[PDB]
């Protein structure tokens, strides 16, 4: 029993992590096969990060303009083409690391580790969620940029997310690995307002159940409600709306604990309207949104990876 | 910016992990040049953890009857001895994986990465803390015996914890790497009783030092203290005593912020007295104790590994 903010291991994406470096600026790259993935803002002068053209800047680069180093190795540049906001460089080397991979673009709510990288070496490791204003509260420096996000299903690696900006309020936007953004963000240094940074009621749910399960019981309170008396008030504090789906996905969850979902949703409604009086639950003092189901059910029941 | 809790990547130490079995028991082992570490607790049956005599249970066990599995190849045991509550488990095959390491025993309040594995195969990497009552916090089932705690200075892994026990309370008691348990603590199914859980000081300065860095800045008051002062407080609340060893080693994070550290703890002290009137820090509506000045500075810095 705990419950923790648990990452994926990260050794098989260690193994992809390059640094690239155009003209004065370096940032990381992921070398999959014979390419290597990094932000086209590589490309960019400070100056120009205000109001680029990538097409134009682009045109006075040549494949050897693109310095990619893995540890103390050069690897050679015979390709270079952007796919959105990405830059695709075909080296003449396939990764020997390569894990087995997909490329897939997440929905809000749903969770991934990052590898917090720097000059292409790793320094951490930890667990996001895609926020439901399509932002994401990291932790990244300058130079993180192309620093990745991923999930591991046994020993396929799913590459999730790329990091590429840092938005005035400090938080961060970024690309799936096709370079497409998550949510109206640009790659500009530009004013981008990020929405309303609502609760993620299907996690805190989940992380409920979690507290359950790990004998911290002293929220289930003797109600029961539904969907729409739910999401009346849900609404008010800011909550994603609880759909049938999501009922659905908890069912697994409801069935081991015995709690149904719609009486989880009473004692969270209680929660909401009363607050903690100071208490805790899974030692944190206010409502945790950045674990999935399939995460609790993952860290509950020791699934493996390899 | 941002602020997470930011585990070590893993992967170095994801190459050192195994499976042990002795009869009926699996747990993990951690292959380092031709030994493999795991916890005596391997020999016993569920009845034998109710008063173990574990030099009589060894006496009955040869190098044939320990099964350590690395992915799909066996590794042939060629001797086998105990050290406190460990197995060294010698093998004819060094591990090619091995990494620069070294053993140390870590003092409470410090910080280490933990990768949770199940039959050798790790699951997810997580940050703890060596509690002042020598507990840890982590996630662990059925299991997870001999899954290791690590920190990493730059190419050198250093493990610091084995997973040895879950108490009836549900917190974690283990040993280092030669054996000895952290606290009073003993590899039987007995009453132990976990002394007071008191909040590491240093650590919530460090923290409130990296909530400034990041801009989250409301706490800070318009008092100073001293350490006496601050210390009586402290104890009311089951804070550590703060040292001038504690001060000092606040020093470099005062110095990039310009708050002297007998004032942020006027601020920590107007906090402990007032409580945070539903608001947050770092995204926390409690004080964290689980980073260290030295994690704090590494991660607003972007100290690499590799
Ligand atoms: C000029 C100082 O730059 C920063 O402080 N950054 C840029 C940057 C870019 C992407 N993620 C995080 C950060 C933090
Ligand atoms: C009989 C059921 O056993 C458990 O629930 N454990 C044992 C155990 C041993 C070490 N860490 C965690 C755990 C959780």
């Amino acid at each position: 029993s705990g419950f923790r903010k648990m990452a994926f291991p990260s050794g098989k994406v260690e193994g992809c992590m390059v640094q690239v470096t155009c003209g004065t600026t370096t940032l990381n790259g992921l070398w999959l096969d014979d390419v290597v993935y990094c932000p086209r803002h590589v490309i960019c002068t400070s100056e120009d990060m205000l109001n680029p053209n990538y097409e134009d800047l682009l045109i006075r680069k040549s494949n050897h303009n693109f310095l990619v180093q893995a540890g103390n190795v050069q690897l050679r540049v015979i390709g270079h083409s952007m796919q959105n906001c990405v830059l695709k460089l075909k080296v003449d080397t396939a990764n020997p690391k390569t894990p087995k991979y997909k490329f897939v673009r997440i929905q809000p709510g749903q969770t991934f580790s990052v590898l917090a990288c720097y000059n292409g070496s790793p320094s951490g490791v930890y667990q996001c969620a895609m926020r439901p204003n399509f932002t994401i509260k990291g932790s990244f420096l300058n130079g993180s940029c192309g620093s990745v996000g991923f999930n591991i299903d046994y020993d396929c690696v799913s590459f999730c997310y790329m990091h590429h900006m840092e938005l005035p309020t400090g938080v961060h936007a970024g690309t799936d690995l096709e370079g497409n953004f998550y949510g109206p963000f640009v790659d500009r240094q530009t004013a981008q307002a990020a929405g309303t940074d609502t609760t993620i009621t299907v996690n805190v749910l989940a992380w409920l159940y979690a507290a359950v399960i790990n004998g911290d019981r002293w929220f289930l309170n003797r109600f029961t409600t539904t969907l729409n008396d739910f999401n009346l008030v849900a609404m008010k504090y800011n909550y994603e709306p609880l759909t049938q789906d999501h009922v659905d996905i908890l069912g697994p969850l409801s069935a081991q604990t015995g709690i149904a979902v719609l009486d989880m949703c009473a004692s969270l409604k209680e929660l909401l309207q009363n607050g903690m009086n100071g208490r805790t639950i899974l030692g944190s003092a206010l409502l945790e949104d950045e674990f999935t189901p399939f995460d609790v059910v993952r860290q509950c029941s020791g699934v493996t990876f390899q």
